[PDB]
């Protein structure tokens, strides 16, 4: 009833540890978000950095070489796109 006010500063998007001398701040380049050292110790190809293997989070690291396989986005082009295996 009286309080409401968290404090949350610049952490980590996958442990959620605060970033300090000893715990230096990374980004990532799938996701874009803010990682630790820690956290970010992979390295994946981003579609975004032009498909270069860039350092990212343990999840895109994993996501990029998980290969999802459904089609939950905003409108999808046609499983036929280019003459060639294309998939849906
Ligand atoms: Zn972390
Ligand atoms: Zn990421």
């Amino acid at each position: 009833g009286s309080s409401g006010s968290s404090g949350m500063e610049s952490r980590c998007y996958g442990c959620a540890v605060k970033f300090t001398l000893f715990k230096k701040e990374y980004g990532c380049k799938n996701c874009g978000r803010a990682f630790c050292n820690g956290c970010l110790s992979f390295s994946a190809l981003v579609p975004r950095a032009g498909n270069t293997q860039q350092k990212v989070c343990k999840q895109c690291h994993t996501i990029l070489t998980r290969g999802s396989s459904d089609n939950a986005s905003k409108w999808s082009p046609p499983q036929n796109y280019k003459s060639g295996p294309s998939s849906g």
